């Protein structure tokens, strides 16, 4: 029987193609050492710079930071792609782990020959529609690839972390073992994303994935590398999701859900939402701006404290049923969700 | 290390891009009133305020028997500042079988755009469409894929299939469930539709309403808020379970309710023996002159009949050609897939 | 109505190929197993999954029986039913082949393309005909070379191609097309470990398609000689730390790779992990891993002497062996 | 090591070992034959008389009468244990089937010496509390013995037909595979009930399983040897549960949950339950009296009704509201769970 | 064929069948008024009307916040005429902790029934118990079993695990939550208590709240509405996790909030190090004077105290003998297991 | 309290039980198997499951090993701690044995009784230490007889005995008594397939405990010598009208069993099913059934000759084969 031989590709997937086997170089695989594997966590990572240094998820190395290490401490395998077509094995030594952002620093002692680093692009100014390429490297053997578009942005991610991360990435490119902890590539090539594994509510897919965008990458790993983590400012409170405020018809602001037992949000006048013996539902209030750099989600809302330090203090602009009413708070250093 | 601001884009990604952008405006969000913390996507119909979405997107307030002009949903509409705004959401008629709502809202001519609605009988496999959602009247989504398969079943999380469906690789869930699925030219060809499968396990498709059945049950829900449909009580066999029985063309008739027109008709149903050997149903080739393909094609068929009309039916009864007469009565009868 | 460039070839591509996928229902099944397979060659013989005709190879049919019933799409938009008899199955790669008596007219067999010249990141079509009354389409990209299959029938397949591309019921058995049209696999059900899904899917290469569908016509049945030994597969050896060669697990008590002198892979009571010898050099041709020397043995017959170049630790050992006929399938336990 | 024999036993234990081993030649197995086994349905039934007469659940022979068969199919294989201690295997004949009852009838061609009639005990006179032992017979080789108490009386039972059954006996013996299809016995070894099969709503068990009551299995397998079925009269409308009637605060009668279209429920006057749009619940008719032989809850109606005939003409003594009404109907020929 | 009518019971059977007609009285059948079609069983605590029950089946009526006074159930309570009277439950308080509710109801003291209550302290593992439901207000359920197990952790459907409970081989179901666990003397041992595992597996188990604790709460939710706990705000490890750890005599301090009086009293925590060396965090074997077995224990202690009280805490810190004294504040945090 | 007479003797039945029932901890796993055990004899030999220890035993512990911490209630109520050093341990029946080093006055050895008498209806105990600080307890009847096991060791024991006690990891590895308080077997736990309970569980009769346990004490495991094929469980064979005899289902290529002339059972393709060889006699020993069959091989030692009594169809027929040690263990794949 014939068998034709390959030929030349068509523009489109000439250019994945491309940007694929270019990119495979500076996506590396992490195999976290805490584990016994079956001999009868883990997944991929990205280049960071000709340090050495290597990015990956929280997640990937979860059993092992779950041991409560110390910078220097050898807490992953990396296998890195060279130039000759295999991969070579680097001890992976803990920079620093930042659980509410599922990101982790490793750093390698690696000739800078061996190292190709990623080139990193702007997730915010990502647009819906756009091409995505999330690429693997789960076993440090190949890569693995798939590709759809940008689905939607600023998007919560429930990493398998536990913890949510806000101005998450959605594609409609699959996320999965194969890639989580590498990266999610524009049509050019560049870094706009972290694949990062979630754990969905229900136990259906919605066909969708998740990305922790390169803002905050960017924002995350120059901290781990200095401090070995991030220290945050904040207020102990619960604010509501966006699909919640909205459904609540809080269309602006960050809307408190809970405010705990003698908290500092107690002691400064906030309050949470409820439901009355009738039924009735009683709105917490919206913070609207902090001192009255403007606030108009939960997620925004957090990256302003995110900047702040411990102690400083700050005034909340609120909206309670019509009114609107500033307050005083000072902050304090600052949680999961249930999939 | 150094940053690469946005760069030009590739003339595919180019187009979705533009597509979807200009497509936001028309796609709406809606709360179903009656829920607490349902919900979903709707399209813009027309200038006047009639959104049209899926019956299951405001399933729970339907349940409640709520009349034409109770207030059954919060819409959420894109204006041209970039911010949603709000408007009671006035139900105006539904229809479970082919699982649409229509909806009409309070607004500013000026602030509706109608959603461009193209031809689905023309559709090819293979097409590029976009599925677009407003899940929470804050944002919009968007999934891309192709056309999948044709003139399937949906089995809507309605608990009712529907017959004439569009497949499509892109992915369809409650982030664009009663948003519109676009052709590459941003024409709507379907009503995006949540379904139920039988397994826990994703075949990595989903579906749509054609816009050939949208653009024949829209009208008539404005008209008279509920669709009137002449028909036949009988089950008919769907068309995976047809062929398999090596019925390849005509409508396989399963089922026949005790004392029913079809049974006093003389229409003979589906048994499998105590051995097992299969004397097949009646199968439906043709009703009057017009002949009929399949069960789709028939329930189509009949549909442009009034519930008066006498009809003559072709069937096939084993080997024999035969010929029955049946007057059409008020279909009212749903055919109830039961996956969860 | 009018279409853009990349989607216009799809759709054309699609049509020109549905001819050549064919419907499977197989007999054994009573209503309320089956799927698409393709046209192999103007003879009328038709290959599919070992798995959408599994309930009727569970009973144990000769070549000659009618396992399944086909239907053809004809140039005249309808599909014709025939007989599909079987010719050959080979559960190992879940490969069948039928054959039908149908005119040449009817027949356009599928074009088939180079598994081993596919690159990450090509287009790819999975066609199906999964009920006989019209065709399925879904397309990805290739996502991955050389993957394991958990196909359905129970037993896993090496160097398989991973897809994104939906592969589901309404394509299992047909082929997955290249941008030129090209059949490069068969699209192959699976089951996950877990169940949830990955959104990636497989397809037997063409590759192997092409290797055993002549022995199929042939012979009905491909016979295998090989070693009665368990090797890790790509995953956990390369967790292992072994980049190259088949790194052997398990060693049976008395089999002939014991009286070989082969080493199993052992964890120790005080924590530690020794590893099994690696297998690198069947008659001195390079293993590169598990799959690969499954390959390289598949060459031989029962009963053949082949030199073994293992690596033990850091030493370098050949041994002998003689191969024979495998007391197993590699069954996964995924459902 | 010391291995200590079989000493005698103590007296509640000593009488179930007893019960057990007379009862179990009373109890037969029962195989589909149907179904093509696993080369490489069904339970148990009981010994109803000397003429071979054999009771089992609809549900063991499910897939055979899924086929339709005729009285006298050979429908199952049933194996009867003889005093020789060995099973003997027989061409189990069906003789009737009634799905609302999950009750089916096989006949036997054997000798009257090899069976063992069961003894038949009184259902309506059973107290919660009461000690009960389920055996089983499910694979022709031995026989199987739960023990427990009657754990309550008059519910309902979510048969694995689809149909849920009323008026069935709780227990708090295992009920299971092993002896589905088999007898349930009081202290006395009389025949109390079926066990029978049950899906659940959820997936916990609540360590409870039910029996067909014999007051039942008396009335309904004479009407299967004679007629090989049992006709019903009744109303097609919807009845809420007890559980559901007494939340909704209808102590007494059948409440109307539902009533479809252009039924001789609607023709007559009956009225359904339902929730308006404010939220509000609208409560049905709620019947009272058939005639006037009173009604107290939904399975206690279906077994008055189970007794006229086709076309017989009754009066309904309804409850809507405060109010008191009478009202005509004529009963026509008679549903499943979501379980 | 020939019908046997009701013989004679044995004397086991006979004993059970009369304690359970002579308990039906005592238990009560509960609605919570806030759910639609929680909710089970009940207990008559004494002749004024007081009705004990778990907090987990008016769990909806409770999450609202409402106000001692408020009718939050409809109970149902069986008559000498052998119907069930219905009546206004009003709340009287609920503890979480315990899983206990008290509701009020304004009957003829002719009419109640009160529970016999027993010590729970003088349980043996091997003793007959029974579980008796009124879970629908219409009849009575029985469950029968031995006691299995004592000083159990209830994985209680609140979502808070209660120490010293009762664990029995009698089933415990929605049919019987809330209800008595009776011994052989038809004195009631302890509430039913519906649980969460962390699998989907049954072990075959139940459990109920011992009446000691039962004997404790309720006075004080009915003289006081709640239950006011003088603490130490720490983690303390679970029995099995302890004795896994070979910490056999004391309460092994797991987790310390950081800045917590327990923290500046220098409570030490447990932590398993990068290599695995674990250090064990305190252990805690006397308060003041009076020995600690165990985490129950030390719990059962500290609720004797009041949140004035200075106590003096001798500790294990890994081999030496040590003493850090604390103030006891209100023990407010609770124990949340996160089984489903 | 006063107590009724049954209670009564459950109570005291139980108490007097207490010390002979241990608790191990398995100390390959760290905190956040496990289970019970009891003692054998005064020198201090621990019988359990193997799965109560199952990590440990994954790691290839030599005897001697430190596998387990041992917890034994004293005379004065408290329970002490004691290193557990490996025995031995027999997979197939999921039992080990540890020895500790404890004085007499600590050590009750439970009394063993004579599971081959026990009838269905009887009373037991199961008894439970699962944490080394208290004991649980469950109560049944014995349910049924020689019935197989679904061990979460992934192995299938054969005579199991069925109770409707609860068995559970409360009582796993602890023992179930009689109303005399005799060890009748050691409650095991189990994997069912679909997860559904049936309200009944499981123990190993104290027959097999005394075959297995001196063995394990001698020689730290058990040899078995067998025939490599695959016998119908009861359930199955009794549906296939087999009530006498272990069935043959399955037949290996070129095994000694195919050497030897024996047929496995075959579904032709024309719908029927046609009958393995039923192995009704080893050396003229009656065969009952699979489990019988198996207790009787296990009797011989590798290269033993014996004369099979086979039923082919309705023929007679006796054959000669000699006995290997086994391919396998019976793996059930529930979970």
């Amino acid at each position: 029987p014939t068998v034709f031989p390959a030929g030349p590709l068509f523009p489109t997937e000439g250019r994945i193609v491309q940007l694929f086997e270019k990119n495979t170089y500076s996506v590396v695989n992490i195999f976290d050492v805490t584990l016994r594997p079956q001999l009868k966590g883990n997944g991929s990572g990205v280049v960071w710079d000709g340090q050495g240094y290597i990015v990956t998820n929280y997640h990937v190395i979860g059993n092992a930071l779950s041991r409560n290490p110390s910078p220097g401490d050898v807490v992953g395998r990396v296998n890195i792609l060279a130039s000759d077509g295999v991969q070579k094995n680097f001890e992976g030594k803990l920079v620093g782990a930042d659980r509410a952002k599922d990101l982790a620093v490793l750093k390698v002692d690696a000739p800078e020959t061996l190292l190709k680093p990623i080139k990193v692009g702007q997730s915010n100014s990502l647009k819906v529609g756009q091409q995505c390429l999330a690429i693997g490297n789960p076993f440090g053997f190949d890569h693995t690839l798939t590709v759809g578009v940008i689905s939607g942005l600023n998007r919560d991610i429930f990493s398998q972390t536990g913890v949510t991360i806000g101005g998450g990435i959605q594609t409609d490119a699959a996320i999965n073992p194969g890639n989580a902890g590498g990266p999610l590539l524009d049509s050019k090539g560049n870094l706009i994303g972290i694949n990062t594994a979630i754990f969905t509510q229900t136990g259906t897919s919605a066909g969708v994935g998740f990305a922790i965008p390169s803002s905050t990458v960017l924002k995350i790993v120059p901290q781990l590398i200095q401090f070995s983590k991030v220290l945050r400012a904040g207020i102990n409170i619960e604010l509501a999701p966006d699909p919640v405020a909205n459904q609540l018809n809080v269309r602006n602001g960050a809307l408190v859900l809970q405010v705990p037992g003698k908290s500092l949000a107690e002691k400064a006048g906030l309050h949470p939402t409820s439901r009355g013996f009738a039924g009735n539902i009683v709105l917490g209030d919206i913070i609207v701006a902090v001192d009255d750099k403007p606030v108009k989600n939960k997620a925004e809302l957090m990256k302003i404290l995110d900047e702040y330090s411990v102690g400083d203090k700050v005034t909340l602009k609120i909206k309670r049923g019509n009114e609107d009413l500033e307050l005083k708070i000072s902050l304090e250093e600052k949680e999961h969700h249930h999939h």
